[PDB]
């Protein structure tokens, strides 16, 4: 499957793509404002994520640090990034179907649209100013708006027992972005697309 990753933000982002134990494609790249990066993701990939990282410094070897979404100091991510990260999540060719969603379960850093470029399903978006409106206790100094599990590490926010409810913090994310997951047991906002669809992830869509 082809994913085109587009930075429409006015600032540079460092895109990342991983399935948690491996990079997808090159795993990461700098995207200046307006740049597009096309990756190929193997069919059958389960549990893939794409995110943006902000305020990164990398040396010649591809080693460094980012203020949001750092993936163990690497330009080319092999693992998932440090919150806060708005996530585009996908599982491809799962019994004939692809499944896509946007999640705020690991917080929010950059607004995102995640849409198919082929026929037969809808896209999803979270483009509200979550950072500007972020509750004081969830604001990350480096930038972004953390989820409550990251910040407080309770069973309730992290849904550790597999029973949890919505919270004042999850409802914040859900009010601003209804079409994104706000906590682990949120009513799913997954979209079912035809197997082997292609997609575009746009940072700062509006």
């Amino acid at each position: 499957a082809t994913f085109e990753i587009v930075n429409r933000c006015s600032y540079t982002v460092w895109a990342a793509a991983s399935k948690g134990d491996a990079a997808l494609d090159a795993g990461g790249r700098q995207l200046n404002s307006g740049e597009s990066w096309t990756i190929n993701v193997e069919p059958g990939t389960n549990g893939g994520k794409i995110w943006a990282r902000t305020d990164c410094y990398f040396d010649d070897s591809g080693s460094g640090i980012c203020k949001t979404g750092d993936c163990g100091g690497l330009l080319r991510c092999k693992r998932f990034g440090r919150p806060p990260t708005t996530l585009a999540e996908f599982s491809l060719n799962q019994y004939g179907k692809d499944y896509i969603d946007i999640s705020n379960i690991k917080g929010f850093n950059v607004p995102m649209d995640f849409s198919p470029t082929t026929r037969g399903c809808r896209g999803v978006r979270c483009a509200a100013d979550i950072v500007g409106q972020c509750p004081a206790k969830l604001k990350a100094p480096g930038g972004g708006c953390n989820d409550a599990c990251t910040v407080f590490q309770t069973s309730e926010y992290c849904c550790t027992t597999g029973k949890c409810g919505p919270t004042e913090y999850s409802r914040f994310f859900k009010r601003l972005c209804p079409d994104a997951f706000s906590y682990v047991l949120d009513k799913p906002t997954t979209v079912t697309c035809p197997g082997s669809s292609n997609y575009r992830v746009t940072f700062c869509p509006t």
